[PDB]
């Protein structure tokens, strides 16, 4: 499973032109180093302060037949 991947691309992305606050900024850091934890809510309860869409981390494209 490589669904960490889809959630750090997706997530530089957003703050490839915005930022982020110290609190999280070392725990966001980690999702687009390539090295975090994930599986419970936490891909939705990030879009909760940003208002982002439910599972928008989510939506892969890597991790779909034919992409690599």
């Amino acid at each position: 499973m490589q669904k960490k991947e889809i959630r750090r691309l997706r997530l530089k992305e957003w703050f490839k032109d915005k930022t982020l606050p110290p609190k999280e900024k070392s725990y966001l850091s980690q999702l687009m180093s390539g090295r975090a934890s994930f599986g419970e809510k936490a891909a939705r309860r990030i879009e909760q302060t940003y208002g982002m869409p439910e599972g928008y981390l989510d939506a892969e494209y890597a991790e779909q037949p034919g992409s690599s």
